[PDB]
């Protein structure tokens, strides 16, 4: 139907139809008679999986030729998707199967509803992994995701009663047909045990054996024959586990929890002995991987070349443990004196940080890691006192310095700094956007930064437009192929031609155009899979993103009551209609969360029927927010809420998402967000609110959130509704601890940027009455949203810390 | 190579090889430079699979067309084995593939050794059901086997410093090609709960939910293009288990454990609950999936009919749930009056006894039921009043009989006696042998038969010559073939042929030589995989079968002494060498036949290093004894040891495959021993021992075990050895409970046949030093071994119970 979508030839989709009756026959054993829709996904999935292994086989075969470096990127989640579009959109399939199932009598768009999603992150740290690998593939590299198998990913959310619960992800009940089962290279993994001192060094010795059982998945990069390999872990006991009888099998259960399911915490570190278990199980098992292809290699025993042949790129210092546990192979089993070991770990391994919110930071009790990792233990105490001495050297007599610096923390319990112990054991430290990597040197690495400048770096992240453009927006990335051409796909930088066509009238209806299909298409999803009915005329105002109080889903609440309140007041006068909709997952433990998602609920209850209202304004939580839901509503949104306060999100990729697909933004100059506004041009934004200098000048003069109360006559009436229960009739002291938490210990200052907010939502209706002007406004952020392509993100890590050189050089087909 | 293995086309091969190819790449993800024999023997298994789904798509649809009488055969246990080559067997492809694989350069028997076993079972039982499947669908019965799927079957035996060390079986590690998941037919099972009682009868409320997941495996007939279906339940927790968040996902397990492991006991009951949950597992998921395929039929909401198109076969009590939960849905839920229920329930189930030993029998304590499964306890309370209420009109005044027919068992823990649920709920109640059948009837369902005569049948029990001779002898399935055609495959009394033969020369030296060939492959193979050396000229004396007492694996032991310590009196004296090989599964709990098998290997210590023994008598204990194992050493024995206590063996099947190969057999006139020596006629068997009657009349004196140790100075000698240490000189007590047993408390009656025992094995020894009067008897017993084909014992479970008519006849390919 639409170019960018490939050619659907004669030769191929005869071939496609073909490869499909067989695959629903041979490989599914159904008939057409007995076949449902999932039947013929699955039918689907598989013939457009044949494409790949091919190019898969090649592709390895072609690293284990040339012996490239190898990147080795590390991370506890990867936020996968859905598989089979984006597989069709990089192989130049989807137009042909579009057409071989057109002539078989199927609707392919019905079929792709059926995949589950890989849902195996939280958020942004997950989908940034996902894109980072699409983007590796892309531009050529020898790239490697490791991560867990988890059998149960993020859970999946019902709203009951306008609460959150939580139910179990089973994304592996029907299979997966993307994976494959590698049991023949299962790896042993060690815990508990005991440190054991002989004339040959330490042994750890008395171990409990837990197996690791790969399982890989194909990455196709885009058009370039590429496919690379994400393995993940997947935890097995050994057959003599234990060995009444019966007792004894069932028991492998407890070895078998490691994999089972993922831990649930968005930016929040839980201090949990199977959480340490898993990021260790990661590690151990990925680093004998390493080894093993390292040293079955064309080119070389001489771990002199580790890193000439090797990268490590640490996501967050959940697999920090890789540190050690390199030093641990190094020094107890391949025999390397220290210095020259911890030489090559440091030219190894590279950090990558990910927030300087407190409780996010990872610091474990010593007393777990002596128990379960003896010798791990001993190694970060010798790499603490070697880098303190050095500390020493550097500053002397400056002891407080060696306090705040130590990777041991004394107190009541004595607990492991993580992110201390990256920094000391990577080349490479980098934050997420410019701003956030300049609060790490300037504040919570400032000492580390001190000692060593030239390892702290920014890599300002990055979304893939192959997911985020092409697959969920087509009707947009048509529209501009047909001015610019496809190239912009892989060099989105292109899309600044866009900005020639900004006084373009014909450009200028067919944005406008897009916008409202996907529009109309979304309030169309909503009544089907959610009975609920929305104007598709009105502005679509969407917050979505992990339930978080420094995110600031209550400054919006605020606003959405404010605007209910003046209708109220002035019945009679007209406002620009709203649909605000805010989704998001709050963590099971997170009390503060799940009273804001029912607030938000509330505040629709009251909003959504009342008959003064009308359509003007509507409040509705997007249930179950998950990448699948994010490529439908994406494409559908008019403004961008990124309102979190300043100095809080290190980048947002949301906001990024957002952009290219033709939303303006209201937001704090925060994250990525000032480098977006940047790109654009500060007129193109709505920016508003405290700047990072401006919430530290509160701080020091102490946040008093009563000031705002007394005097802002409109914030006092919202928090007066809140207390006395009018959107909790029956309940009426139902939100007494939002209004306590707002009052009294607000950490985000919520109320010192309501004015600003209101004000400046104010300017985004003003613009909304002029469509042709504030179309404009949206070509001049898609055309300048090019930096925010993680192929560009990537060819900074590949080019700043990996020491490799990108390709957009084919492979043979 | 040989004619048995059908036709090897040039068409054929061609497509075989390219489909290898094919399944190599695109199924495996493997070229020819990184696969190993493993790859290699999934890939040849997906290219054979693929030639059973079409026949297996159109078998199920000619059933829904037709709809003819469908048969449920329920089973706890399928001890299956290994499928590759059965599979190639019975699609006439054994030829095609060993030719296209040699082209290929691979060898075909190397590839089927890599196959693991389905050990579902646990021996004589479970076996059974395995044959029954295979000869079901060779008789073109619309027939379903249905049972567990358990993730780890029988465990794999270890023997360690001469003691069994038990290891997990697990058979599903690298993946099962032959099973289907059907993740969408997934059905609910409930536990635990209450009833409640309204005015529409009674509600099981507040119960826990089990999902089972339903695996399918083709069940091929011999050459006829029949495809049944093997249908195994797999445990399942629902989404909302349990729904910290963590610990809830993880307790899942708890809900999964009921499908994760095979109970180890042969012949014994365990009255655990996890048992208890397994059997009802597999009835209400089943029932549930029978009555689906009832209303969804071509037939007719009318139950009278349910009779006339379904028949259910209880494999032993294990599934004895199925009768009261046949009247609970009825009753409870399609609204069925009570006594229309219980017709209908009595004609659709037959049940099958399998022992009389008093420890084998189910007697579930009610408070298990009570609380587990609350209505059926109420359905059973129900069954036994109405049934008792038939009893008393019957035989009025016989209050001692109404306390022995009971279901319920009273006593310090009241109990549900299953055997008494099952005959009363089945209008056909078989034995598995006709002397076993006559033991039923005259003592311990004595009061049942004289109720309801007409109840009571045998059916002896078979074997398939499919496996149990084509696949495991083809040597000797040619040589028949040779003289008398290939028809006797799917006719074995066509056997009979062979009368005329046994007195030609020809076929003598034949028979011989495809024995001695046998016997040195099995040679080599102990070589191979177990550094063990034997004469292949000596007689292969081997008791293969699970340990247990009333198997009396000590009774060989003694004879084996016995030779050993005749030749230590006479070295120098000829004796005819043997081989004695004794090989089973202890259960884990078994302490005596644990204390058996160190026994055996002691002896083996002792007699195998002797030098003045030489290599006239060696003692191997055969590892891990399971089906594929059987496969190879059946096929090389010369001597098959049948030696229970007459009246304890309800039939054996054992015993039927070995005089199918070519042995001859030692034995006591037990089980089905009786029927083959009655068809080979007695001067071709080496029957020795008590009758029935002499144990009988032995226990009304009363068994004094000292007599006979007084009496015969050969056995004192070895009960003096035993004691002293002689077997065991660092422990010199190591056997006292075997003698203790031996001498106080053998329920066996091990030393009573030990005279008859001694000089019916000197006739053995007599006969074997003349090769062709050896093999002329041989000749005999293979010849009229016909009656023993698992064909005849379910062409008579067809007319005689099911009311099915078999069929020959081809469906179309
Ligand atoms: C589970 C969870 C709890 N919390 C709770 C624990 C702390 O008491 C509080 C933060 O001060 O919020 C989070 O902030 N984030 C989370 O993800
Ligand atoms: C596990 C097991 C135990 N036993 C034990 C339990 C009893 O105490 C004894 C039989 O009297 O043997 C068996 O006979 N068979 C078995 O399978």
């Amino acid at each position: 139907q639409i170019s960018v979508r490939g050619l659907a030839g004669v030769e191929n989709v005869t071939e496609l139809k073909k490869n499909f009756n067989r695959h629903l026959h041979f490989t599914l054993v159904k008939d057409r008679n007995v076949a449902t829709p999932r039947d013929y996904y699955f039918a689907l999935a598989h013939t457009v999986r044949d494409h790949l292994v091919g190019r898969w086989i090649r592709t390895q075969q072609h690293y284990y030729e040339k012996d490239p470096k190898r990147i080795y990127y590390l991370s506890l989640e990867f936020y996968m998707g859905r598989t089979l579009q984006n597989t069709m959109v990089n192989l130049a399939l989807e137009n042909a199967c579009d057409e071989a199932t057109y002539q078989l009598g199927l609707d392919m768009e019905e079929l792709e509803e059926i995949e589950e999603d890989a849902g195996l992150g939280n958020g942004g740290l997950g989908r940034l992994a996902a894109c980072f690998l699409d983007s590796m593939a892309t531009l050529g590299l020898a790239a490697y995701g490791y991560g867990i198998r988890y059998e149960f990913g993020i859970f999946n959310q019902k709203i009951c009663g306008g609460w959150q619960m939580e139910e179990a992800d089973d994304w592996l009940r029907y299979g997966n047909p993307w994976e494959k089962a590698r049991p023949e290279f299962t790896l042993p993994v060690h815990f508990y045990g005991r440190v054991e001192h002989t004339s040959q060094g330490a042994k750890w010795v008395d171990t409990q054996v837990v197996l690791a059982m790969p399982y890989d998945t194909p990455v196709p990069g885009y058009r370039n024959n590429v496919v690379n390999t994400m393995r993940l872990w997947s935890a097995k006991a050994p057959n003599d586990f234990n060995l009444g009888y019966i007792q004894a099998v069932l028991d492998r259960n407890l070895a078998e929890n490691i994999s089972r399911v993922l831990y649930p915490n968005d930016n929040f570190f839980e201090g949990k002995e199977l959480r340490l278990k898993q990021e260790y199980f990661v590690v151990a098992a990925t680093l004998q991987d390493i080894i093993r292809r390292f040293k079955s290699s064309k080119f070389g025993t001489n771990f002199d070349a580790f890193p000439d042949k090797v990268a490590i790129q640490l996501n967050d210092t959940h697999p920090s443990l890789a540190i050690p546990e390199l030093m641990r192979v190094l020094v107890d089993l391949e025999r390397l004196d220290w210095d020259k070991a911890w030489e090559v770990t440091v030219k190894t391994c590279a950090y990558t940080n990910h927030t300087v919110l407190p409780e996010a930071l990872e610091r474990w009790p010593v007393h777990l890691l002596e128990t379960l990792l003896p010798r791990h233990l001993q190694i970060i105490y010798e790499i603490n006192q070697r880098f303190l001495n050095r500390v020493a050297a550097a500053f002397p007599g400056d002891v407080d310095r060696l306090r705040r610096m130590s990777l041991v923390e004394e107190g009541a319990v004595k607990r492991i700094n993580m992110a201390h112990l990256c920094i000391a054991g990577s080349h490479a430290v980098n934050g997420v956007a410019r701003i956030h990597s300049e609060i790490l040197k300037k504040t919570i690495f400032k000492d580390f930064y001190e000692l060593e400048p030239h390892k702290f770096q920014n890599k300002t992240n990055g979304i893939t437009p192959r997911r985020w453009l092409v697959l969920c927006n087509p009707g947009l990335a048509e529209i501009i192929a047909e001015r610019i051409g496809e190239e912009y796909i892989s060099d989105l930088d292109q899309l600044r031609k866009l900005l020639s066509y900004v006084d373009d009238e014909a450009f200028i209806r067919d944005v406008a155009k897009v916008k409202q299909e996907n529009k109309l298409k979304f309030a169309a999803y909503l009544e089907r899979e959610y009975k609920v009915h929305i104007n598709p005329n009105s502005l679509f105002d969407v917050q979505v993103k992990r339930i978080h109080e420094y995110k600031r889903q209550l400054l919006n609440c605020l606003h959405v009551i404010t605007l209910y309140n003046r209708i109220k007041k002035e019945p009679n006068k007209f406002v620009v209609p709203r649909t605000v909709m805010i989704g998001g997952k709050a963590a099971p433990g997170y009390h503060m969360a799940k009273m804001i998602i029912k607030l938000i609920t509330a505040i629709g209850d009251v909003v959504n029927h009342d008959p003064v209202v009308g359509d003007r304004l509507r409040v509705i939580f997007l249930e179950n927010y998950r990448v699948s839901l994010a490529e439908k509503v994406i494409p559908a949104a008019d403004l961008s809420e990124q309102i979190s306060t300043a100095g809080t999100e290190a980048s947002g990729t949301g906001n990024m998402k957002f952009m290219l697909n033709g939303a303006l933004t209201i937001g704090t100059m925060d994250g990525a967000n000032v480098e977006m506004a940047e790109e654009a041009g500060e007129e193109n934004f709505f920016i508003f609110g405290m700047r990072v200098e401006d919430v530290d000048r509160l701080d020091q003069r102490g946040y008093n959130a009563q000031e705002y109360y007394d005097r802002i006559p409109e914030l006092r009436q919202i928090i007066e509704q809140l207390s006395s229960g009018f959107f909790s009739p029956k309940q009426p002291d139902l939100f007494k601890d939002i209004v306590n938490m707002l009052m009294h210990h607000d950490r985000f200052k919520v109320f010192a940027d309501y004015e600003e907010y209101v004000k400046c939502q104010e300017r985004v209706s003003a613009l909304y009455k002029n469509p042709r002007e504030w179309t404009r406004m949206v070509i001049r952020n898609i055309a300048t949203s090019g930096k925010f392509s993680s192929d560009r993100t990537i060819a900074q890590y590949a080019r700043e810390i990996w020491g490799v050189e990108p390709s957009r050089q084919r492979l043979p087909a």
